[PDB]
């Protein structure tokens, strides 16, 4: 034999491991459009129906936004928007209450509930009414049998939705 | 009621949702030292020990490091060094061989069969012998009874070892 | 060389591969109690109080019961029970109402909101008085820094409490 | 108000919550056949060739042997069997060698390495040659473009093939 002594500078001892991390995924849709009818006297929503252009996504990645219109998630040439339609508005407070409403994704219809919270009804400095006001919920992928092909294991099953909105009163 | 209309610039169409990604952690060591017998008439390694300091870990990331010295991982106060012991050499051919050695983590040991492969065996521009040679191998966490407390799903229970070589003849 | 034939009989063409499964793990408690004071005719909660003695969980293994109460989950030997009070009956209708209480466990406190729905208040066969109704909510591990040991990858953040009571009127 | 106390009988202080489980998935296949040639004075291989009836696959579940041979897996229609041709077998000793040579699966070929380990050339009882013999080695899903709609993640990328032959001399 014969004896060596390393070179440090070129001697690497290295190790690979793979491990998992959950993250969440977080998106709005840049165009949308709703029907807002609500009594300030009351503090009750009496008509909330919501449509939104599934093409408009941003999940702040555009690669994955893509992704998103195809046949495994939105399929938005078949199924370009998806639409919220109030059903029910039960009163909890002035401040709060329970919305029910059909929820439509890719064709496929479910009622769900959204909790709202009413955020300050004023009169804006014009003499024109505002609202401010949060709609809050879950829904389950598979209730709208939605992406299908993807496991609850790679991607929840949960999707929380949270809509903030200002509003200005009409004509 | 009262018909509103959605100010689009503080108005915002929300989700969240939880999706798992996979990764490889890759590190090295800074600090380690090894003993090489080698015969280069015979491309055969007759003496092959290494000594890891524990402490002198890089995963590219500093406050992870700390966390590895710690009880749930290395335990470093305890156990300063890993090892690593050539019990046998089996030659395949002049490039590639088999070494089976002990290989001790936080005092247990384990024998494990890395993968030789002998990248040059030059006599350097001084007149004094160099090698490259690197030897590749997967140990199972489990062997070691490593991170026990980690699941081998949240972090895989694989280990894959690159260790790079060049080295110089002594004295 | 020589030529062989494979006996089919002492042959076996194997592989093995690793997946993951989710599943839902279900159980309840057998020794609790509670303080129930709720108004008929106005179909109102007053009080509601409940204590769950930790060491009668039942997730129909007895093995997994144990390790329950373990320092990496309960701390049944500190924190021998777990309790939850009422703090506020927020009235939907009849059926329905928003329920906001303080649930601690092992020692930590967080107000959580339950979703009650009122079954059928009868009065029994005897004469007196008996409600049916259920309680249901989702609670965040997190939130009660609970099981923080286990990652969120393993097991889930969230813990979905079904309660369903049968009571009668007291003395 | 009205107090009542629980019937303990009809009453249930219930959670869900949902954890994740590693397991392996074993599989055999019951219709393959391989051409042997074996010299026993020098305990080399000669030319090992399999082929593997992707139909016969077996992992205990006939449910998902069927899915197995879907589009996202085998696409046994198209491509009915699978291959192993031997390329090169380098000795190790007379009991151990390394055996590399093609796979295909469903359409697509890479070189792999088995680990030969020749467990006992007799001569059976009627005075005719037999040989006992395994190879092991791990495969990656993704050298094979192999069911690339399942993540890593669910589905493990390493496949382990444990091959165990009984074998006797041919006319």
């Amino acid at each position: 034999m014969k004896e060596y002594t390393l070179d440090k500078a070129h001697t690497d001892v290295c190790f690979k491991i793979k491990h998992l991390q959950i993250s969440n995924v977080k998106g709005n849709f840049k165009d949308y459009s709703a029907v807002i009818d609500f009594d300030p006297a009351s503090a009750e929503f009496k008509k909330l129906d919501v449509t939104i252009k599934i093409a408009s996504v941003n999940t702040e990645n555009q690669t994955r936004d893509n992704h998103l219109q195809q046949d495994d998630f939105f399929k938005a040439k078949k199924y370009p928007d998806m639409t919220f339609t109030m059903k029910k508005y039960e009163k909890i407070d002035n401040e709060k209450g329970k919305m029910t409403g059909t929820l439509t994704i890719a064709g496929v219809s479910k009622d769900i509930v959204l909790d709202a919270e009413i955020g300050g009804v004023a009169k804006g400095k014009d003499g024109k009414e505002k609202i401010g006001f949060s709609l809050n919920g879950k829904i389950k992928r598979s209730d709208f049998k939605f992406a299908t092909s993807t496991s609850t294991i790679t991607l929840s099953d949960d999707i929380n939705l949270n809509i903030e909105v200002e509003a200005n009163e009409k004509e």
